[PDB]
Parts: structure tokens; sequence; C-alpha cells
């Protein structure tokens, strides 16, 4: 039976986590929400299950409800330990949802403690004295202070998490972690005795992540980004529970759908345009006026024999202007809906390869495509695997978290997903 059950707050994050688990020796299946029985095939044969939710920015009560339903489903499949997966940049607001979901999951597991560790050195995220760094910049000087939905203006994760948590948030500091697994486990026992119910965990290296994983072998719930999962397969191997343990190219029409406003995604769009590749920009203000923007994007894609880029990707100043006119949630949802409609339309027209930039964007698109589950293929860039659906004629998807990938990612992804 499956050993590890994971709940991810966005669809790109689900693939990121599953990639890390597969690469470290756990057969993993990603489900899009909860599958009907037995709509997903060789699922009781997985070592790990990753449930993808679109719950990062919905109301906290709904995020909790969806997360509790996923937890029960995972328990019923036989899972022994659980991971709550959120963004390595801690994407949230004072209203949630990292705090409300983690605390709800702890209560439902009857556990009095977990860690919260979004560190991801491979993608430049480290944590020191509870403060999150992106490269050598604090979170709030990294570009995340300009995220369209969850601007992060405070790098102190203890303070940030405490604001969205009812119970005591503490710190598992780098100097304990540096001393190895036994010392870390001892410090966790001390934090619990101190009344800490959730601790931000420092991690300045992949070595620290493996130390944390081993120290937390005995916790029902672990929370963080994909990095905190690095060492979990080794725990099960050591315990004698898991033995020591691809995907085909899919040819056909492709498309790139970009709803992230990140610097990385801006750079990826600019590169596409630099190379003279066909692209159409989505104006949120046209969507709000009810102009036929999705139809135009479909027509644009249909007239091209090569993949096109449909993008709303814009500068922070441009996003701010749109939001002042329409509202943050309304603008964000119009764009998501548009890209999702374009994806559904393209699916009907035979498109088989989809590269999607943005977490929420991927949630919208993949739900509109009707995907029930994904098989995890090879890593394209840190945090971003190629994936395929389980249909007789599969779809190939690359769901790129907004901050991930190099400048050339769109082309790299299209090529790894398959041929023309
Ligand atoms: N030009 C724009 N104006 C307003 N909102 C936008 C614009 N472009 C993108 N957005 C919205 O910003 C949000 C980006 O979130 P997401 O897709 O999760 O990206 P990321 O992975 O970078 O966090 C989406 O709701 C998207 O629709």
């Amino acid at each position: 039976r499956p050993l590890l059950g994971c709940i991810a707050d966005d669809f790109t994050g689900a693939t990121d986590l599953a990639n890390t688990l597969v690469r470290n020796g756990m057969r993993t299946v990603q489900t899009i929400g909860l599958p009907d029985v037995g709509a997903v095939q060789d699922i009781g044969e997985a070592d790990a299950l990753v449930v993808a939710l679109k719950s990062r920015t919905i109301p906290a009560v709904e995020a909790v409800a969806q997360s509790l339903a996923a937890l029960q489903w995972l328990r019923a499949q036989g899972c022994r330990q659980f991971v709550f997966k959120y963004c390595s940049t801690f994407d949230s607001t004072d209203a949630g949802n990292i705090g409300p979901v983690a605390e709800a999951l702890l209560a439902a597991l009857d556990s009095d403690f977990t860690i919260a560790c979004p560190a991801f050195p491979e993608n430049g995220r480290t944590i020191f004295r509870g403060h999150l760094f992106v490269g050598d910049a604090l979170l709030n000087e990294s570009g995340m202070e300009h995220h369209p939905l969850t601007p992060m203006t405070d790098a102190s994760l203890v303070r940030v998490l405490q604001r969205q948590s009812k119970n005591k948030v503490g710190l598992l500091r780098y100097d304990a972690v540096a001393r190895g697994a036994h010392a870390t486990a001892e410090r966790i026992a001390a934090l619990r005795s101190d009344g800490v119910r959730m601790a931000i965990a420092d991690a300045v290296s992949d070595a620290d992540l493996f130390t944390l994983g081993e120290a937390c072998a005995n916790l029902p719930l672990i929370t963080g980004g994909s990095g905190i999962a690095l060492g979990l397969p080794e725990n099960f191997r050591r315990a004698g529970l898991l033995p020591q343990r691809s995907v085909p190219a899919i040819d056909g029409p492709g498309v790139v759908l970009a709803g992230s406003a990140s610097r990385a995604t801006n750079g990826q769009v600019a590169r596409w345009l630099e190379q003279g590749r066909p692209a159409l920009r989505i104006d949120p203000l046209a969507l709000a006026r009810g102009e036929a923007v999705a139809d135009a994007a479909l027509a644009f894609a249909a007239g091209h024999g090569e993949p096109v880029l449909i993008y709303a990707t814009s500068s922070p100043d441009e996003v701010k202007a749109v939001q002042a006119e329409l509202g943050v949630e309304r603008a964000g949802h119009l764009v998501e809906q548009c890209l999702a409609t374009v994806a559904a339309g393209l699916l009907a027209r035979g498109t088989r390869r989809f590269v999607v930039a943005g977490g929420e964007t991927s949630g919208a698109v993949v739900q509109a495509l009707g995907v029930r589950a994904l098989r995890i293929g090879a890593q394209i860039a840190p945090g971003v695997p190629a994936t395929v659906t389980l249909d007789a004629k599969p779809l190939a998807l690359a769901l790129k978290s907004g901050n991930f990938g190099g400048p050339d990612f769109f082309d790299e992804a299209l090529r790894q997903l398959g041929g023309h």
C-alpha cells in the first residue's frame, strides 16, 4: 500500500513534489483532486500519492475543507505519513492558507507539532533564523513583494506564519539542524515541550534538508516545499518499508499558456518573442469588457502550424494598473478563465502538448482539460517535471511554477514533452 500521502496547494507544486519523490526512489501518482473509484488505474501500487488542489488563494474555510477531504482519502488508501505542500516562497496572506490548513491537518491527525520548511536550495531558497532568502535577497526584496495575488512583504516566516495561525509558531534554528538528525530530533522534542505547535525550520543547504527529513521520520505531518521531501524516501527504505526502486514522447500540436507575472515568466516570454515565435497577448481589460479574447487566441493558435504562446504576463506596474481598475481577484480569475478556455478549445482541436506557466494558471487549465491524474516523467528544470496523462492517447503537460525555469524554458519544455 502507499506509504506517503501529500496534499499540494497548487498544481505546479504537486508536480514539483512528485518529481522530488520519484527522483529519490518513490513511485508516485499525482491525482487532480480526488478520483472516483476506480477512475485512476494502478494507484494502489504507488509508494506515494500527491493530491493536487487549487487551494492556495481560496477562502481559508474552503482550503481547510478540501484539505481535510484529501487527508481522509489518503488515509483510506493506507498512507502512514503526510506532507502538506505549499510554495517555496510561502505564498499566502494573513488570512491563510498555510496556517489554517496545517493546523487543521494536525488536529485531524491528533498531532501536536509539525515543521514548516519551504527551503529549496536547488532553486535558490534558503532559511536562516526563520528568514527566507531567494539567492542573496530577502523574500521581500526578491520580486515576491510584487506578486499579483500574495505579495510577500515580510521575510520573517515565524512572524508571517504566526499571523495566520491560532496556535504557537516557533523556530527550529539552523544551529540545531547543523548538528545532525539526532540533535535536530532532540530540539523538536524540546520545542514541543515548550508548547510550539508549528516550527519554521531553518535550512541553508540540501544537507540540512536531509537532516530535517530524517529527524522528522516520526512525525505524522511534515509541511513545506518540495525540498523538505528529499529525505523522506530514505526514511522508509531504512525502516524496511520501501524497497530501493521515463514516460514516452507525445507528438502532436503544442501550445504555451502563460498566466504567471513573475520575473522568470516575463523573461521566458521575452525570449520567445526575441526568437520571433508566434504569440498573442491577453488584455485583462478586454476580458472584462467581454471582448472575444479567448476566441481570438484560439483562432490565432489554429492558424499556426507551430506552437504559439498565449500570455497575460506583464510588468508589476501593468498588473497594478489592471488591478486598480478591475480588482485583484476579478482580474486574476478573468485571465485564468481565458487561458483555461483556450486550453479546452485546443484539446478539442487535437492539441496534445501543453506548457503552462503559473500555479493558479495550471490549476485552471488542467481542470478545464478534465485531467484526472498525471504520471511523472523526467525533470525539465529544477522543480518542473514533464508529465503525461493516463488516457489511451495521453496529453503531455509541463506545469511550471511561476518562478521556475531558465529563460529558454518554453522551448526546452515543448521539446521534452515530445515531437511536432
Ligand atoms: N496582466 C495581469 N493583470 C492582472 N492579473 C494577472 C495578469 N497576469 C496574470 N495575472 C494573474 O496573476 C496570477 C498569477 O498566479 P499564478 O498563475 O499562480 O502564477 P505564479 O506561479 O507566478 O504564482 C493569476 O491569477 C493570473 O491570472
